[PDB]
DNA sequence: CCCAGCTCCCTGCTGGCTCCGAGTGGGTTCTGCCGCT
């Protein structure tokens, strides 16, 4: 049944228990932005990483 | 008035040099030291 309206879904749905894994890759360890931060000594371009 | 060097040019081979996808996240170790001057 659709949760929003309570109506049945016309097609029947394949459902059951499946072993799932949480991988170490999490968005909060990847998100990054920069607006004029530190720069390299030799060339004066933004730092890496 | 032919021939053997001699020169000059073209081929073919071998050796030498440069290049080898785009981003991104972590980790670790290493950046000298010893004999005797």
């Amino acid at each position: 049944y659709n949760g929003f309206t309570g109506r049945k879904i016309t097609s029947q749905i394949f459902i059951g228990p499946t072993y799932y894994q949480r991988l170490k890759h999490m968005v909060d360890d990847k998100i990054h932005s920069r607006a004029r931060g530190p720069i390299q000594i030799l060339n004066r371009q933004p730092m890496e990483g």
